[PDB]
């Protein structure tokens, strides 16, 4: 019963396709009445100094708005990152405050952040032809703070995946390798971002979706604690789910892009917009801090494997903490299984995943999300007998199963404290070895595309931090090595299971590819994140500061 379906396809492909044409038609007009423009050596500024040309007046923001809008279009062709123009930002650029800490930068959104006139689709029929009354609150703040607002940009359907196809607007590529996943749910801003195409972007992270994309693609993201920033205004699949909750963040070529826009999101515009925000101004001192800090570390998490370029560029960047004079601690964060099996999947899917199916009906399954939906249409009795089934042989898999059937509040309002009480457990952990910090592997190389929804455990390294709710950002420190890349049919995996199997296979043939480490602080410790993420960056890429 799908028609329905297939004309809100048709449709939103024609959306997409007269957005680029009218992307392109502006471009070509603009390079006509500006042929000498040095365009590459303005799109290759760093943010922090382009900010500084609009400031001053050296460059405009026409000049620095059409040239991005060019690269954007152009970089489109061979990844597919780009859903939609937003309509008005032409007139949005010239409307631009000027004291504004953003003042003419060019920004991309994830397709999620409700924008004026446009759907916000997350790839299902049921959202198309159902555009938003106004922006979201961060949305507001980018422009009251000078931005301009240009593109959504690519999810996978639901957002449900760290890939990034969906049936409307189909298939994101990784712009390294066209054979590979940008990663996801922020995939398109993976992709765009980390070919050029935008200097700055805004993404999501409920389970990594910040943080996979920043390191498939290689670019730095930050994930804060759930409520540093507004969800106001967001579009989402499942509503009132709130034991793990949803981050929003930036994701960006550098980590000073990073902080500058986590400073120019923390103000009255934001704090007033949306009251239920605590707020915490962006604190510079913390982020610009040269003290050697307390690094606690773990070269695996004991759970998902790391790949040879994981652990390369954990270890690397170790020592190259070492040397630089912080105290590298080895450090795991207690009973991670339980987190994952348990908490997160229980918190994921308290209710067996009904609310997050009624998005699906009468819509097409992207390949991507692999068995999702498949599995959680089961009755709750034929996953709970199969979970029983494969126990002896396939303790994960049974787990998963048995973790995500659907329960009353009284056994809700249960895992609501248990999370709480881990959350407590961890902090205790973490202060009685006096860390600042976290170093952990990051998932890296980038996995082949349709392979990420049938490799569920790699979620393992970032999803800990979602149900912990603690900032954690990612930093590209490496490429993978044909020594890495060969040594991966030695990997195993520490279950033998599916996912174990997936990943193997869907990590091989990644030779150039970005590898990323990622860096955690506690709670509300968002501008101590990016200080050490700007370290990690400083002592492994240099040339980025
Ligand atoms: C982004 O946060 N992606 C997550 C992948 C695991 C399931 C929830 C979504
Ligand atoms: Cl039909
Ligand atoms: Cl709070």
């Amino acid at each position: 019963g799908r028609q329905k379906a297939r004309g809100a396809a048709t449709r939103a492909r024609q959306k997409q396709r007269a957005s680029l044409e009218t992307m392109d038609k502006a471009v070509q007009r603009f390079r006509l009445q500006n042929p000498d423009l040095d365009s590459e050596a303005l799109l290759t500024l760093p943010l922090l100094q382009l900010v500084q040309k609009l400031q001053s007046g050296e460059l405009s923001p026409e000049a620095v708005f059409f040239t991005y809008l060019g690269k954007a279009w152009e970089v489109n062709k061979g990844t597919n990152c780009v859903t939609s123009y937003l309509t008005d930002c032409e007139t949005q650029l010239s409307q631009a405050p000027r004291q504004g800490l953003l003042y003419g930068v060019p920004v991309s959104l994830k397709e999620c952040f409700s924008y004026k006139g446009h759907d916000s689709t997350l790839g299902l029929s049921l959202n198309e032809g159902m555009p938003s009354e106004s922006d979201c609150v961060v949305v507001q703040v980018l422009k009251l703070q000078g931005a301009v607002p240009f593109v959504h940009t690519n999810v996978p359907q639901s957002m449900f995946s760290y890939d990034c196809s969906n049936p409307l607007f189909g298939q994101t590529m990784n712009p390294w390798k066209s054979s590979k996943s940008p990663g996801g749910s922020s995939g398109g801003e993976g992709a765009l971002i980390g070919s050029g195409g935008s200097p700055l972007g805004l993404g999501t992270d409920i389970g990594g979706s910040i943080r996979f994309p920043s390191a498939f693609c290689g670019i730095c993201g930050l994930k804060p604690t759930g409520n540093r920033l507004s969800k106001s205004g967001l579009k989402g699949c499942v509503y009132g789910q709130t034991a793990v909750q949803l981050s929003l963040g930036p994701m960006a070529r550098d980590v000073e892009s990073l902080a500058l826009c986590l400073k120019a999101l923390l103000c009255e515009h934001l704090f007033t917009l949306d009251p239920t925000v605590p707020p915490l101004p962006f604190r510079e001192e913390v982020y610009r801090s040269s003290r050697p800090l307390r690094v606690g570390y773990y070269e695996t998490d004991n759970y998902t494997m790391p790949s040879p370029a994981m652990r390369r560029a954990l270890i690397e960047t170790k020592q190259r903490l070492e040397a630089a004079g912080h105290t590298l601690i080895p450090f795991l964060p207690n009973n991670i299984p339980y987190a994952l099996e348990v908490l997160s999947t229980g918190g994921l899917f308290s209710d067996g995943g009904r609310s997050f199916l009624q998005n699906f009906k009468g819509d097409f399954v992207d390949p991507c999300l692999g068995d999702l939906i498949l599995i959680l249409r089961l009755p709750s009795w034929f996953k709970r007998l199969l979970s029983l089934l494969l126990k002896p042989l396939f303790p994960r898999l049974a787990a998963f199963l048995n973790n995500m059937r659907p329960r009353s509040a009284e056994k809700l309002w249960k895992l609501q404290h248990e999370i709480e009480m881990y959350r407590q457990s961890v902090i205790a952990q973490w202060k009685a070895m006096n860390l600042d910090v976290l170093l952990t592997p990051m998932l890296g190389p980038a996995l082949d595309l349709n392979t990420p929804g049938r490799a569920t455990g790699a979620v393992s390294y970032t999803m800990l931090y979602n149900c912990l709710d603690f900032p954690a950002g990612v930093v590209p420190v490496t490429t993978v090595t044909a020594e890495d890349d060969a040594q991966m049919e030695l990997y195993k995996g520490y279950f033998g299971d599916i996912w174990d199997i997936i990943l193997k296979k869907a990590m091989k043939n990644s030779v150039g590819l970005p590898v990323a480490v990622q860096c955690v602080a506690l709670p509300w410790q968002e501008e101590l994140c990016l200080r050490f993420m700007r370290e990690v960056e400083q002592l492994m890429t240099p040339q980025k500061q």
